[PDB]
């Protein structure tokens, strides 16, 4: 009578670690959520089928207004888990389910699985260069948000990287791509003109990470805005100022254009 | 002609992801290093025997210095496995040896794995909080280092967290204390005097990260100096100005003291 909360990875069902995989395959009831985050390399089918499971799949409303009514209530007598893109507890507000759980009566375990947090590294930038993160937001309606621009710019002067989680409304199937974030970023730096994000601010993409052949390309907006970088999901990273031996993997590894290679120190 | 790179993830064998598994266990010669970190939850020979296959290690020097002489040349008629503990390429100059590979004509892939950039979630402490890390170094001889008292500085001055990695002496299996970080980070600050880490500063100690039961306690400097937060590797946090959430997650969590709900929110 337990409730695990097991990451399933980056891209498919083979980025569960092989603790996620034996402790999954051994609980009484498996719930999971699709909503925070993309898995574009397998199906659910799939995942049952790794797991030898049924899979009761969550809406954010389930869980974030009934999580202790339909999955902690069956933790009180049986093994059950709790299976989600990436890792379980970051960038979401999962942890806080915790709370729930504990104040249920429910023991709760987490069992970790790779994150885009520190897939990052794939793109040659020394992760612990890297500062704040924020998400880059649909405009809804008359609202357009852009706290994310801050963030770059209070990074930037710091010379730190800015790590942009793209937006994703799972019910209507829409994954915000790299260029879409570039197009909004362009619109909010014409509002503030703080001079943080233009035509030839450097950028990296990284597409599908998880996959044994993910998109990395790096370069200037004015070149990557219009480039297609492949299927979601896409993370847009803004770098500070770079060290010497992340320009030369930029450029080997991101085909990114030679010139970067001489830094400004 | 292929050079796999291979995350073993956080704790133990069973760390790595199913992907890491099957991919390593098919290749004709598996690598790995102990330096940048250890495995403290298994053993070398737990983790050759859920492999399927021996594992040769390699030192400091061997990658750093001989990479392309010992791991490359195999890699050209063969599969070859390169494990890392954590999540590949998030260690500093790891990603530099995908260059190596690529000037030697070798295709190499990324097999992502858990990391502690991601897995500290498991605190509460909201992932896009983090800003710049560090790791605390031994002072030594005539040489006093301080800068990672600089970045804490910088981080909690914009209400960011600082993830702080602490010295290991991997070859000796010589590792720092939470309890050790402490003390000298109150050293520096009776140097410094920035009112950046006194005895009321509130700290998050993680430890084991990975297992199913790790140490995760958060306390005021003068409660937790002394405390035992049990066996290596230990990882501290000095988190900025606390989301109520994250507070709470705290309390009921890692056991912190009622106090910060009001202190440090
Ligand atoms: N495999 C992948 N490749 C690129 N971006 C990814 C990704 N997985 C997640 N993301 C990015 O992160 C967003 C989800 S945020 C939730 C992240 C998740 N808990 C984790 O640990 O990874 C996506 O909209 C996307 O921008
Ligand atoms: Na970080």
């Amino acid at each position: 009578m337990v409730l695990y909360f097991i990451g399933l990875g980056l891209y498919d069902e083979r980025d569960i670690t092989v603790k996620g995989h034996e402790i999954a395959k051994k609980c009484d009831y498996v719930f999971a959520e699709f909503y925070t985050s993309l898995m574009a390399g397998t199906t659910l089918g799939r995942i049952q089928k790794l797991i030898g499971k049924e899979i009761r799949v969550l809406s954010r409303e389930d869980v974030e207004l009934n999580f202790e009514n339909i999955v902690l209530p069956l933790a009180k007598e049986n093994d059950v888990a709790f299976l989600t893109p990436g890792d379980p507890l970051v960038a979401t507000t999962h942890a806080e389910l915790r709370i729930r759980a504990k104040r249920a009566g429910v023991e709760s375990y987490v069992i970790h699985a790779p994150s885009i947090y520190s897939a990052v590294g794939i793109t040659g930038l020394h992760i612990y260069k890297f500062g704040k993160s924020a998400t880059v937001a649909y405009p809804e309606g008359n609202w357009f948000p852009t706290s994310y621009y801050d963030v770059i710019k209070e990074n930037a002067e710091r010379g730190l990287h800015t790590l942009l989680f793209l937006d994703i409304k799972a019910e209507k199937r829409m994954y915000m791509t790299a260029n879409e974030a570039m197009e909004l970023l362009l619109k909010v730096e014409d509002m503030k003109k703080g001079g943080v994000f233009t035509d030839d601010t450097l950028v990296v993409v990284l597409a599908r990470a998880g996959s044994l052949n993910p998109t990395i390309r790096a370069g200037y907006v004015k070149d990557l805005i219009r480039e297609d970088f492949g299927d979601p999901p896409h993370i847009l990273i803004v770098p500070g100022k770079l060290h010497i031996v992340e320009a030369e993997y930029l450029v080997e590894i991101a085909g990114a254009p030679r010139e970067i290679l001489r830094v400004n120190v």
